[PDB]
């Protein structure tokens, strides 16, 4: 099984994506954990070419404390060398002089078609080796087969194959930094931000960051605006100075261009809306900034992840596999083949140079065409002449969760735009109760998407206690469907509804539920919309804790997470942060476990690392809290290292969502209201609409690979209601790449690895 | 001595810089604490002039939980009608309509150029005003004078009367924060990176980015470059290649020009870099952003004091006194004629427009040329053919504080221009003991502007237990002069070895103490070295615990802070984010005084506002500890509020200095270095060094008005040893506006406010 005998290169090439040192700590570390030998490539094909000493092997402390870093400290370089088969076969030969069989590439669409091209090759690039005479017949019949898994690591998302790539979530996170350091103010002037992104060939970044901010216009490659425009354009940003909004934004893409082949300058745009307008307009270029920072919480974890995913999939790979590409599309780790991937890039790159040129959005991905039509059905008030007798009320359960507003905002708008008559209900359940319904507009929600926390108002109070009340309101009102945005108490109220369907008629009602929590804790989905702020924040944190020490003083941290006794939250942030251990309800431990833990941490600490970090998921032990691991781990370390503590209490709870919590709120928010009106269409009969099967209740998923409705009654069997989270949660598996990338021998028999898809066409 | 009976008016105008709402909140609350009505007058100018709507008197409640918003809810806008006599009439007038005769506008320098213009036509407006028929006879001998409290609002500081404005200090925030996304991450390719700053007339932005920052090179307004600066710029970038240093940083102001009136681009620079160096250039435009996020913890104190000063100034002004500005030049508050400050800026403008252009760089003001100099120095290592047979070693002691190595790197430089023969110690004392000295060079302080921590080791051991050691390392090594740069145990340290200069002759060396320290509690200093990051880092996480209750559940939040049994931290930080309350050590609090600040609490919770927040000193108290005000205000807080409970433990520690501290420890470790190498000519005698009298020994100071340097045993009076702090701290005055601002009738006769001071010339 393990991997001995056998060594793995790895290499980062192109635009240097931050969370590429992520992936490179992941593969050198289970590289060796498997027993096999890792060797850094440093500057890319660069010292792949030239080799010697550009190819180091690599070692368990060699990627120490990278993670946080953006950027990659292996290097990366633009060579003309591996075009050419002079610099390509020196490049086969440096491999050879190693014996590295396995190359691990982490970079973008051009990096990955030289590696595609370089396998094509292998054989007769040592064909003509041996014929040379560089290299003997015997050690070339050995090394006869490359291996090559692929990571995508860039800002662009181009590799058209793959629908997320490494690098991608942090970029945004630049964008909406600077884009928040806008909207966030109390705004003053009339004003125009045209904000250029650095994507000369792919819009996907112009387009994610336009749905993030609710930008007034975008600019993208994919989609050229249709002639005329300019005036189309203005006349927007009119309507817009007459509902009183104070600023516009406009995304251009540095690759914006019309319909001919004319590129479109933020210049131009800053120039025409000054000339029609006459509001304060300048432009912002990032520039270098994008590639900047350090890599965002699903940057390091997906990172990991497939970086992991990419050493697994190089040795469990036979002479005739093909090179792959190891991906997520949604959840679930998949591998691709590499040249299908470099032929569908070949395809929509020639669809682009005007051959199909209004057909090549769609071979970019369904998510990229879905994106823009959700960003221009959110961006604008079409005029909906449809109109339907249905009506819905939108809630907002439990805690606070950032994203709720987004997807309230997405709820209103598609709702509105499908005719329906929206209510919006604050306070929960409790509002349903008290009858605080309020019916809710286009622009009632404008600006809703970068706000935290909950515009209408949480409360955790189950229905059960105000159930007369709840159906009382529901009658007054007409609600025909019911919205409830939030956590484990959201999927419980809801389900107690359906059950007392029964005894009311009512509360036969179309019933939909977005999990938004910051635990992770809802059953029916992978990703509770507002966990990726809440681990991003933590992790913010444990990175501003762990430098503390400054390199100099050997130190401990016991940080405390919360998530009830979901454990969600501690893992991936361990994984975010490098922590040694994160400990959850999920895993329980006793003191043998943390006298192993303790002398772990003791004999690292030893060693070059000096900075130490444990978490402690707030209810994961009863009796062991933080103040008991605090006295055993200043005990035992005594002489060695100190101990510190810190508590993160709501630092992890009232910040803005982060760019993937906006977009992921304003997607499942548009899904579930598409969801509710197709259900109350199916369910409307005899003139009015019952709803009483269990399948007219449901949470919006996102559960493996795409978006899912779980009835909230079959996920009653996989509920753990006291603990207030599911039975089965996805992401145990994650512990065993925290616990291997902290040199914990762990025999991961257990943890599955994606398998070969073709591409969906 | 209250202002009754009289009405003040505040208002916003030109570009919203951020903090403005600070100002107008201070105002607001000092004007209606000390009886004076208040008057909130939008849009600026343009809300004077139109009158009626846009002047709205002020309650307590209409600036709450504005503080640490960006821009202005006041809102501000640009009126031609202020220029003219027609509009400035009407907005006489409309002051005269609600009987405002005292009038703080916070703006920038056409703002306060504006405003001195309407005193200066009060008289005559009002005149005609009555000569018209628009306001009797009667009713015009009252008002007849309008009393102008100025505030220097802007980005720009263009202003040359005035040292620093609001929201310059957040301007550079956002500098920063996109510089640091370049330099933080792991250098890949070779690349330059081109920031654009809005220095369009004024190029004091550009300066303190570029110093904070360490740019290669800089393009200002006030000093265009020398003919033939193409070539000088590209071989600096060369021979920064050539170092191995993969990235350039170039600033250039927007009003970047040449010798002629010609403007220099940043695509110029872009494409003449790109032309002869072929590094990867991209240009970032920051635009908008600059005015954008949140203000600064320094711009939150400051907008405070300076509004408070500018209502006291208000009321305590009679009619004789001129118009004036309150600023702060240093750390003291100061109050300027508005007329002498207009004519500095008209005089500087004229200069500029090639009259006196060479010299009109000093007429900016000393700080300007002073900070271009040092910029020049530290940027780029020329030739010291001066040498001395003088070496010094450079210390780092207690705790690690943000900027000790700004501070270390800067007297290197400094040291090594000036002939010195510089080393640097590791770990402080226990290094100087052990003998870890290492003689230092110009590049192997590079980078070490941003960095947080120590580079150098920190150790808080004093010298006293190893003085053999110390001694006998002074002796090997040659020291004939010693920085020590940290915390109260640097100046107890250097305390030590002056009082054993009479034991031990080699101790007769030149000291100099750079205090650095989170706390801020070292004798000799305002300001030590890492406090401001310390404060903005600990605001930071106050404002997110904050917002976490969001805006539906009554809140109050304990949140406990570092800094000893100093409450620099907690009381400046109160400030920063309106806490109800900072308990510290050197405000000593009973039970009685808890049950006044817990009602006062739960009388604010039933009103509008929802998130309360108390800070407390980690040593404020022997019993009262963070969990025994928990148990307080949650218990008498009960059916009004919920309490909560964070303990910023090394958050506030382990963080980038922030761009004050850059360059504030650039500049005392320059000065530092000035001073040692005077004083250790001044005390060379006998071809020896004997430096035995106490001004030998000094901490660098900062201290009222300029930088000061004290003897550390003159200081040793006014030392508390035993609680490691100064027995009188300058801050405790700012305790009285933290107390106003949060509602507490607190008799403040013991504030002192600047009186008026001519400009220095
Ligand atoms: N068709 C190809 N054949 C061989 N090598 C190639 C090919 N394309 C690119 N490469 C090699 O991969 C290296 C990097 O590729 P590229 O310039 O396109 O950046 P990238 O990998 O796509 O990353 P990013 O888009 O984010 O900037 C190139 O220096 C080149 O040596
Ligand atoms: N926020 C936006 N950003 C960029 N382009 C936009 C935006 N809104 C509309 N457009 C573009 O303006 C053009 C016309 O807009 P409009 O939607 O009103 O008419 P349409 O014929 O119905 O187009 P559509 O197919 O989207 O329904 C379209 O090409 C559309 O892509
Ligand atoms: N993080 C935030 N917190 C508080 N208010 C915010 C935040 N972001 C935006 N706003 C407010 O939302 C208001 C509405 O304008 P905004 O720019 O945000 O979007 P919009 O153009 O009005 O509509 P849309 O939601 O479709 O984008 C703004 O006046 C702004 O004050
Ligand atoms: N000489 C002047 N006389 C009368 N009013 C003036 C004068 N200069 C400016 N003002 C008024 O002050 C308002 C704002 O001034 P300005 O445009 O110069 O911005 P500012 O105050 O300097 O702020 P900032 O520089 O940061 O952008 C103007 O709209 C104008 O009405
Ligand atoms: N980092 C920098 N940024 C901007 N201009 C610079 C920088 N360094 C040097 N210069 C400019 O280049 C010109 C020549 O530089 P240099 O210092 O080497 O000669 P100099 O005659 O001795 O000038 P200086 O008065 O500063 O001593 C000067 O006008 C200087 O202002
Ligand atoms: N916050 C930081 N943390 C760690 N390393 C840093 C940080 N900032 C810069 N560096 C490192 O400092 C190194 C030196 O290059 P840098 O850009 O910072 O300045 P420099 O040009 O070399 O010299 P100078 O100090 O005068 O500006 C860089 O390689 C970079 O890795
Ligand atoms: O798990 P939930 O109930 O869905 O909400 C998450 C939030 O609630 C918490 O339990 C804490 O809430 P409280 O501070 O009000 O007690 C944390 O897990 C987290 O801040
Ligand atoms: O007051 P000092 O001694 O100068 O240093 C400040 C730092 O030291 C502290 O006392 C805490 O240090 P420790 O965590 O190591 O115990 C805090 O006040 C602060 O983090
Ligand atoms: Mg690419
Ligand atoms: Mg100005």
């Amino acid at each position: 099984a393990s991997g001995a005998g056998k060594a793995i290169g790895v290499l980062t090439s192109g635009g240097d994506a931050q969370g590429m040192n992520a992936a490179v700590r992941a593969v050198t570390r289970m590289g060796i954990y498997v027993g096999a030998k890792v060797f850094l490539i440093y500057e890319g094909y660069e010292g792949l070419v030239e080799g010697g000493e550009n190819i180091k092997q690599a070692n368990w402390l060699s990627v120490s404390n990278i993670i946080q870093l953006g950027g990659t400290i292996i290097g990366s370089a633009r060579c003309k060398a591996f075009t050419t088969r002079e610099g390509r076969r020196a490049a086969a030969y440096n491999l050879v002089q190693h014996g590295i069989t396995n190359l691990c590439v982490i970079g973008g669409d051009g990096s990955l078609t030289g590696a595609n091209i370089f396998r094509s090759e292998w054989g007769s690039l040592l064909e003509e080796l041996v014929a040379e005479g560089k290299i003997s017949e015997t050690t070339a019949r050995t090394y006869s087969h490359l291996n090559i898994a692929g990571l995508v690591g860039s800002i662009d998302n181009d590799f058209c194959g793959t629908d997320m790539t490494i690098g991608t979530d942090s970029a945004l996170h630049r964008i909406m930094e600077v884009i928040d350091a806008i909207t966030t103010t109390a705004q003053s002037h009339q004003r125009t931000f045209v904000l250029e992104v650095m994507g000369r060939h792919c819009g996907y970044l112009a387009l994610v960051s336009a749905l993030a901010s609710g930008a007034d216009w975008l600019f993208i490659p994919e989609a050229p605006p249709e002639d005329g425009w300019e005036n189309f354009m203005c006349e927007r940003l009119g309507e817009t100075r007459s509902r009183g909004s104070r600023l516009n934004i406009i995304i251009i893409a540095e690759g914006a261009i019309d319909r001919n082949g004319k590129p479109i300058s933020s210049s131009y745009v800053k120039d025409l809306v000054v000339q029609r307008l006459g509001f304060d307009t300048r432009v912002t270029v990032l520039g270098h900034v994008q590639r900047g920072g350090t890599p965002s919480a699903f940057d390091r974890i997906l990172s990991s992840k497939m970086g992991m995913e990419a050493v697994m999939a190089l040795l469990e790979a036979t002479p005739d596999t093909p090179a792959c590409v190891v991906t997520l599309s949604g959840n679930q780790s998949v591998r691709l083949p590499l040249m299908e991937c470099v032929q569908m890039t070949k395809e929509v790159q020639k669809a682009m140079d005007d051959k199909r040129f209004d057909e090549a959005t769609q071979l970019r991905g369904g998510s990229f065409e879905n994106n823009w039509n959700i960003y221009k059905l959110l961006a604008h008030q079409k005029p909906p002449k449809e109109k339907s007798n249905f009506s819905l009320a939108i809630l907002n359960v439990g805690a606070p969760a950032a994203g709720m507003n987004a997807a309230v905002r997405s709820a209103v708008r598609t709702g509105i735009s499908h005719g329906h008559t929206v209510y919006v209900v604050h306070d929960g359940f409790e509002g349903l109760a008290k009858g605080q319904v309020q019916e809710v507009g286009w622009h009632d929600v404008a600006g809703w998407l970068g706000r935290g926390g909950s515009m209408l108002g949480t409360k955790r109070t189950l229905p059960k206690g105000q159930l007369e009340s709840i159906v009382e309101n529901i009658r007054i009102y007409g609600i025909h469907a019911l919205l409830v945005v939030g956590g484990f108490e959201a999927y419980e109220g809801v389900l107690q509804l359906v059950e007392a369907r029964g005894r009311y008629e009512e509360l036969c009602i179309v019933m939909c539920v977005i999990p938004a929590t910051i635990s992770n804790n809802v059953p029916g989905t992978d990703f509770s919309l507002g966990s990726d702020t809440a681990v991003n924040a933590a992790m913010e944190s444990c990175d501003r804790i762990k430098q503390s020490a400054s390199g100099t003083k050997r130190r401990v941290f016991i940080v405390e997470t919360m998530g009830g006794y979901c454990g969600y939250l501690a893992t991936v942030t361990g994984i975010a942060v490098g922590a040694d251990a994160a400990y959850v309800f999920e895993d329980p431990f006793n003191i043998h476990d943390l006298k192993v833990n303790v002398e772990h941490m003791t004999e690292k600490m030893k060693t070059d690392i000096q900075r130490g970090l444990v978490l402690r998921n707030e209810k994961c032990h009863d009796y062991y809290t933080t103040e008991f691991l605090y006295n055993l781990y200043s005990s035992e370390g005594k002489g060695v290292f100190d101990c510190r503590t810190n508590v993160l209490g709501h630092l992890q709870q009232g910040g803005a969502p982060t760019p993937f919590d906006r977009n992921y709120g304003t997607k499942l928010g548009v899904k579930a209201m598409l969801w509710l009106s197709e259900k109350l269409r199916e369910v409307y009969r005899k003139g009015r609409v019952f709803a009483n099967a269990p399948d007219s209740a449901c949470v919006i998923g996102l559960k493996k690979k795409a978006v899912a409705f779980s009835p909230v009654t079959e996920l009653k069997k996989d509920t753990d209601f006291e603990h207030r989270m599911p039975r089965e949660q996805w992401w145990l598996s994650l512990r065993l790449m925290l616990k291997m990338l902290a040199q914990y021998r762990i025999s991961m028999a257990a943890y599955v690895s994606g398998e070969l898809e073709h591409v969906t066409r």
